[PDB]
């Protein structure tokens, strides 16, 4: 209950799925060009079983010109662009990528899978074949759990490209308005009624991030898979805004407990559906709140789980 950063440590017998950001920092070590064959040959597979939802027309709109100058290239650049986006090169294409928010950076490689699938932008290569590193990191990835296995694609698409700046330009999608307060689904948690934890999973169920950050103390951070807390109230905010609109959180069942002085530490464990794969993935997630004494969140992180087994009393 002192910071931010020790509060990290709550609930340390919870198992996450740390396989995701080691699958990634091998992905990141590969040559560009296999960085690129690996996610086409991953993507290929999946979409034997699973279709990703079409991007939104905003998120097209906002990418279009940056797809429109790709495909006016010549192969050649066509390919050279899409390694200078893997490999974090410094150009305006991939200064302008690193502005975007995750959904449009996923948007604009959903519409480069469509055009190389087409043969409208440089495919891979005919009869390419992965590095001995590379076929490794796919033979981890396709091993994983489908929740897994988009957490990695995604990871890989947001690393992309280039920030220069600390203050540069932020884009995303428009904030949808909020759920109408009639049609909105109440979660039910076995174990856990504290009205904190039920409005928090209620209001992003209905996209209500004003609602929502009224929940945390002004110091307060929330911790996303596999990064870094996000702190005090503006920046987790503006993340709900950018990066959390339309998710389904499912939690299941929690545990309550004591925390040093007048603290709460509650841990819920359950899945959430990403709008990118509406039913067809229910990753399994852990939320761990640390709760001040008048019920506010002074930290929450939510971990993606190492398998279903982590899910409590499986
Ligand atoms: C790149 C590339 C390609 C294309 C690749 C493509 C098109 C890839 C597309 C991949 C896609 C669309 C992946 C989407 C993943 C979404 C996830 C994991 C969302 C998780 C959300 C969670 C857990 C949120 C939970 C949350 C909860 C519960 C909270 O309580 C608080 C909020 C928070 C957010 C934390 C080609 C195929 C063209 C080949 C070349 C190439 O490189
Ligand atoms: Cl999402």
């Amino acid at each position: 209950p002192f910071t931010i950063d020790s509060a990290r440590g709550i609930f340390p017998n919870t198992l996450a799925a740390d396989v995701v950001p080691a699958t990634i920092a091998r992905f990141s070590q590969l040559n560009a060009e296999d960085q690129l064959a690996l996610i086409w040959f991953a993507y290929l597979e999946m979409g034997k079983t699973l279709t990703i939802a079409a991007p939104g027309a905003a998120s097209m709109q906002l990418a279009e010109n940056a797809l429109k100058e790709i495909q006016a290239m010549g192969p050649l650049q066509q390919t050279q662009a899409m390694c200078d986006l893997a490999n974090r090169a410094d150009t305006p294409l991939c200064r302008t990528y690193a502005s975007w928010s995750p959904n449009i950076k996923l948007g604009f490689w959903y519409r480069l899978g469509e055009l190389m699938e087409q043969g409208f932008v440089a495919p891979i290569p005919a009869g390419y074949q992965l590095s001995a590193n590379a076929n490794a990191v796919l033979a981890t990835i396709q091993g994983l759990e489908s929740g897994q296995q988009i957490t990695v694609l995604r990871n890989a698409v947001v690393d992309m490209g280039f920030t220069a700046g600390k203050d540069g330009k932020r884009i995303a999608e428009p904030v949808v308005p909020p759920q109408d307060t009639a049609s909105r689904t109440k979660v039910s948690i076995e174990g856990v009624t504290n009205a904190t934890v039920l409005n928090y999973m209620d209001n992003l169920n209905a996209n209500d991030f004003d609602t929502l950050i009224e929940l945390f103390t002004s110091d307060g951070a929330l911790q996303p898979p596999f990064q870094r807390p996000i702190v005090g109230k503006e920046n987790v905010l503006r993340f709900f805004r950018e990066e959390c609109q339309n998710l389904k959180l499912i939690p299941e069942r929690g545990v309550t407990e004591p925390a040093e002085d007048g603290f709460t530490q509650i841990k819920v464990t359950g899945k959430v559906q990403t709008p990118w794969f509406g039913g067809n993935v229910g990753m399994n997630i852990a939320w761990r709140f640390l709760l001040n004494p008048e019920g506010k969140i002074f930290f929450v992180a939510i971990d993606l789980l190492a398998s279903p087994k982590e899910l409590l009393n499986f």
